[PDB]
């Protein structure tokens, strides 16, 4: 066989949570190749069909600075961090549809929101009236799995086939920020009662939309230097939508004001206590060996503050 080997340094530093997989962009197809040998085995894909829906994936990100290819790579590096220390609870399947779902979670990203789409009246907003981009990335995967020799699933049967397209599409649609309150409320109450159930099919859905927003917002649970980098790329997309905002004659909300950049601090701080702190507790509650990915979103909250009283 024809193994995928890894030089030194990325060997070890994979299998940590805050891995950054690094500026070469040539080497991420056989990171992800590495990445999904490893946690779903050798067998599981023919090598010459991944790889070349690898590089129509790849086509089919935009160059923008954050939901980007790189963006798509980072997020099936950290489901791949999850599955490999959670490797007794998940099903064949669920490995070979959780690193796809990933790599296709952000297909066709144009750098604006849901909201964006809706107040422009684009075309997509017709065609999807809720969860506008994650039914949008959906479509996209389907379309790239429909190509001549792109059936990475061609050995599955039409009812296996059928299960992990569901599991890929709840998946994507779960990356909507806008659905991921209510679902991980659901999941809280769940644990508190002690109702909650991995055998119970509906109660998994929920697990795994908790994961895909944990593994989407990974970017808040990497060392302070990759964090505070990566925090300049979304905001130079969310300050060029408040600009498209502003051309519409609408007042952008506070976050995509370019003019409200001083406030930036401030405005992370607000996203860690309401959006990112929960998840990542929630998420370890459920899953106990995700833990270092809540203590780096600790550690990283702390860096804010520590910019917020100009230490830092
Ligand atoms: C997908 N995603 C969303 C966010 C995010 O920060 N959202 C957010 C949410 C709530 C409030 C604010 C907020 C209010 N404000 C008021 C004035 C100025 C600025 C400001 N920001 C921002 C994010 N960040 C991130 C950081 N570091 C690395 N990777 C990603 N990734
Ligand atoms: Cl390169
Ligand atoms: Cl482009
Ligand atoms: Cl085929
Ligand atoms: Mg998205
Ligand atoms: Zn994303």
């Amino acid at each position: 066989l024809m193994q995928f080997t890894l030089p030194v340094r990325l060997c070890k530093e994979i299998e940590l949570f805050h891995f950054d997989i690094g500026p070469f962009e040539n080497m991420w197809p056989g990171i992800f190749v590495y990445m999904v040998h490893r946690s779903c085995g050798t067998s599981c894909f023919e090598l010459e069909k991944l790889c070349r829906f690898i590089m129509s994936v790849k086509k089919n990100y935009r160059r923008v600075p954050y939901h980007n290819w790189k963006h798509a790579v980072t997020v099936a590096h950290c489901m791949y961090a999850i599955l490999q220390n959670n490797h007794t609870l998940f099903t064949d399947l669920e490995r070979k549809g959780l690193l796809i779902a990933c790599l296709c979670h952000d297909l066709d990203h144009r750098g604006f929101s849901n909201s964006y789409l809706q107040k422009f009246d684009h075309p997509l907003a017709a065609l999807y009236s809720t969860s506008t981009m994650e039914q949008h990335h959906f479509s996209q995967t389907v379309s790239i799995l429909q190509l001549e020799g792109h059936n990475i699933f061609s050995t599955l049967s039409s009812s296996e086939y059928e299960q992990v397209l569901e599991i890929i599409r709840k998946a994507i649609i779960a990356t909507d920020l806008a659905l991921y309150f209510g679902n991980r409320k659901q999941l809280e109450e769940m644990y508190q009662t002690g109702s909650l159930n991995l055998n119970n099919q509906s109660h998994r859905d929920r697990v795994i939309g908790l994961m895909m927003t944990a593994c989407d917002l990974c970017s808040v649970t990497k060392l302070w230097p990759v964090t505070k980098l990566t925090a300049n790329d979304i905001y130079a997309e969310f300050w060029a939508e408040g600009d498209e905002m502003k051309k519409l004659g609408i007042q952008p909300i506070p976050m995509m004001d370019r003019d409200k950049k001083d406030e930036v601090p401030q405005g992370q701080l607000g996203f860690y206590n309401a959006v990112a702190i929960p998840c990542y507790t929630t998420l370890t509650q459920i899953l106990p060996p995700t833990e270092p990915l809540l203590k780096a979103c600790r550690d990283n909250l702390s860096q804010w503050e520590k910019v917020i009283r100009g230490e830092e």
